[PDB]
């Protein structure tokens, strides 16, 4: 029993962090075979970010203006390119401890552990999700540009994120590994802002049932609602729409609970529009939406890597 | 910016962690050097539990009545022993991957991260604190026994918990790497409970000021109390008292952002009398007791969003 914001295990991740320093600039980098990935922004002083022409920047430099150290080893850059907002650095050692792995990148909703690292030295793992804005509430420091995120799936790490930037709220920004942002930010000092975000519906569902499974259930009751009613009331309260495939992705948490998926709509419905009476749900006066269906199966049924 | 429950890089933990089978039984073992390390009721059957003599079980078996697996290679058993609640199993190869360690027993309040294993398998990392009543607030289940709890400030991983029981509020309790339990528990089927729980305040004190440390000051008032005045009213809504001791580890927090201990005692205390009025901190609509000084300065900036 119990229920817990679980991070998938970082080992596999561990293995890949160094450090890469150009300039006056440190940060991470992630060592995969012979190349290290990290945010381009790396070649920029404070100066060049107002209005960098990256393509210049890079052209400027050489392969040793990039100091990259794995732990108390310089590994030495033998080439350098960029795809979107990621710097490749060929190096001359393949990381002997690269796990299997994909680039994916995610969507809204999803989410995923962040190994938080400093000089190339991971610190802290935590789990959160892509917010429905493209950011993420992360917890990172000036130094922390390069860590990254990822999915464990049996023996493949799926990396979905690398951390670029601190928004004026607080919340992050950053890229796929292929270096595609996540929402509409640019490695630019320029002014922008985080937009006005939402609750993850489908999220919030898949953690009532994790709650009927630990046996809190006081939110049950005997109405049910359609697609449309329930649509008609997220909208109302500022949570996302939900859809014929969500209701399909509840399938099994439905299936395991005997719960119907709009039955359980009206118990949102209910508690959006009254609150929770003074009464907590999984030990939370707040409605959680950063774990999706299949992090509640992975939790209640005890899925290893 | 951001606050999380940020728990300690699992690797060089997932490197010790096998599958120990004894009978029908399977659960986790720790292994380090020679020894695998796991719970002794791994020897007992469900109607053992009753009423267990664990020396007596124990002497029935020999070294090869235990299986041990690490990953796909068979670890072969060539002594055992019971230390406390704990089974040392001797095996015939050292880890390679056994990581710097130390053993040390916690304190209530203090946190942990917990690798939750199942057939010596890693499921998922958490946070933990280890509450008044020497329980925790866990996830796990059925084979998780053997997960273990730790730390690794300074590249050293300090071993603090061992997962041996659910209690049946659904909390969770174990011991140290020395077999002894935290708390009054047994592992033996009693009526044993989790005694009724109290708020860790010092480390409520030290969530208020990572929430000052990251910009935010609402919750602050004009006034100060004594510590004992405080102490009288936090035990009405069921805080652990404050020593002196927790007043000085909140030093370093109190320096950084300028609020006096017993000032940011009296916030609590408004807080405890009015609650949040639809604020949250850090995220949080409830105050959060799970974070230390320690974790706070190990996760926050060292300098003040003023
Ligand atoms: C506190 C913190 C936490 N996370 C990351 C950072 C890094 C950050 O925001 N940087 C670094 C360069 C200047 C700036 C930036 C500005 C604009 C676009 C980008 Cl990609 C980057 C800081
Ligand atoms: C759901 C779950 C989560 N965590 C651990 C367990 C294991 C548990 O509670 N066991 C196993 C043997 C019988 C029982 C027990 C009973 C009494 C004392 C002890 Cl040490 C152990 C179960
Ligand atoms: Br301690
Ligand atoms: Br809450
Ligand atoms: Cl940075
Ligand atoms: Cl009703
Ligand atoms: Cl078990
Ligand atoms: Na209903």
């Amino acid at each position: 029993s119990g229920f817990r914001k679980m991070a998938f295990p970082s080992g596999k991740v561990e293995g890949c962090m160094v450090q890469v320093t150009c300039g006056t600039t440190t940060l991470n980098g992630l060592w995969l075979d012979d190349v290290v990935y990290c945010p381009r922004h790396v070649i920029c002083t404070s100066e060049d970010m107002l209005n960098p022409n990256y393509e210049d920047l890079l052209i400027r430099k050489s392969n040793h203006n990039f100091l990259v150290q794995a732990g108390n080893v310089q590994l030495r850059v033998i080439g350098h390119s960029m795809q979107n907002c990621v710097l490749k650095l060929k190096v001359d050692t393949a990381n002997p401890k690269t796990p299997k792995y994909k680039f994916v990148r995610i969507q809204p909703g999803q989410t995923f552990s962040v190994l938080a690292c400093y000089n190339g030295s991971p610190s802290g793992v935590y789990q959160c999700a892509m917010r429905p804005n493209f950011t993420i509430k992360g917890s990172f420091l000036n130094g922390s540009c390069g860590s990254v995120g990822f999915n464990i799936d049996y023996d493949c790490v799926s990396f979905c994120y690398m951390h670029h930037m601190e928004l004026p709220t607080g919340v992050h920004a950053g890229t796929d590994l292929e270096g595609n942002f996540y929402g509409p930010f640019v490695d630019r000092q320029t002014a922008q802002a985080a937009g006005t975000d939402t609750t993850i519906t489908v999220n919030v569902l898949a953690w009532l049932y994790a709650a009927v499974i630990n046996g809190d259930r006081w939110f049950l009751n005997r109405f049910t609602t359609t697609l449309n009613d329930f649509n008609l009331v997220a909208m109302k309260y500022n949570y996302e729409p939900l859809t014929q495939d969500h209701v399909d992705i509840l399938g099994p948490l439905s299936a395991q609970t005997g719960i119907a998926v709009l039955d359980m709509c009206a118990s949102l419905k209910e508690l959006l529009q009254n609150g929770m009476n003074g009464r907590t749900i999984l030990g939370s006066a707040l409605l959680e939406d950063e774990f999706t269906p299949f992090d509640v199966v992975r939790q209640c049924s005890g899925v290893t890597f």
